[PDB]
């Protein structure tokens, strides 16, 4: 008799490494607390100011399309225990599997469902990329890696953070690149980029950073963020992917409205994506 959210190191046996989450390596573990021979698979992220904020946030969320908090283990450091999403990320999935257009439109829809909820709870994700969206057994999107997620203070529209280390700047709106201000609408921009990725089946050669650097026309370096910002401010965007319908590119372009106030909300995007998914099913 005790708290299920408390995980004990003696019953966690590591199967393998899964990947590098932002601010923490994720691994796969078998948790057999009752020694019944089977236990359960779980994902475990090792964390070292806001270095716990991913646990603080993710434990307050309950939704089918957001990866589910299970508990913690601190037997200095901390291990976030999450559900194991067994098919991994879309970035590594889509290039290795054949996937139709409607199925892609359905993954996009699910992301919006999860993100509408997230924003309702007054959080921003700040890391919405195909790489951080995971598939379960039924090919259901679970949104993951809340390493950069923040609580938007109440009454406010954005949150200001200048990340001392790496961040996904090729998924980031100009206000993010320029003012380090992250609105709810900024996550919609990232979703837009995430949908571009979907439709390119995450071909690395067509990936947002590959594309954006070609368009900038200058080699990667200290001035890139500035040039990317000036490029996006001139209204250039990622190209319509091959065999992507015009109507679906328009959706991406609307999520890519330069000024953040003119972008769709995740609420607004849900009916639209259902209707467009229907049209191509
Ligand atoms: C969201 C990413 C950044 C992290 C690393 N991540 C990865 C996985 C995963 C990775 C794989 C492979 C294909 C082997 O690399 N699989 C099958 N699953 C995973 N599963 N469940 C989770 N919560 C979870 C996760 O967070």
């Amino acid at each position: 008799a005790s708290d299920p959210t408390v995980f004990h190191k003696r019953y966690l046996k590591k199967i393998r490494d899964l990947g590098e989450g932002h601010f923490g390596k994720v691994s796969l573990y078998c948790y057999d607390p009752t020694n019944d021979g089977t236990g359960e698979m779980v994902a475990v992220k090792a964390l070292k100011s806001g270095w716990k904020q991913e646990i603080d946030i993710l434990r307050t969320l309950y939704h089918e399309h957001i990866i589910k908090y299970k508990g913690c283990c601190e037997d200095k450091s901390l291990q976030l225990v999450m559900e194991y999403v067994p098919l991994g990320s879309l970035r590594d999935y889509l290039p290795r599997h054949s996937i139709g257009l409607a199925q892609l439109l359905l993954f996009a829809q699910q992301i919006c469902e999860g993100m509408a909820y997230l924003h309702s709870q007054h959080y921003i994700h700040r890391n919405l990329a195909a790489r951080n969206v995971l598939l379960d057994n039924d090919r259901l999107v679970k949104i993951g890696d809340f390493g950069l997620a923040k609580a938007v203070p109440e009454g406010h529209e954005y949150y200001r953070v200048r990340e001392d280390g790496d961040s996904p700047v090729f998924w980031y709106a100009p206000e993010c690149l320029k003012e380090y201000k992250f609105y709810y609408a900024s996550d919609v921009w990232s979703f837009g980029v995430t949908l571009y990725e979907l439709l390119t089946h995450c071909d690395s050669s067509q990936s947002p950073p590959t594309k954006f650097l070609e368009l900038i026309g200058i080699a990667q370096g200290q001035m890139t963020v500035l040039r990317l910002t000036e490029l996006l401010e001139r209204g250039e965007r990622l190209p319509r992917p091959d065999k992507c319908p015009c109507e679906v590119y328009h959706l991406m372009k609307n999520c890519w409205e330069t000024e953040a106030s003119f972008r769709p909300t995740f609420e607004n995007l849900i009916p639209i994506l259902k209707t467009v998914h229907e049209k191509y099913h």
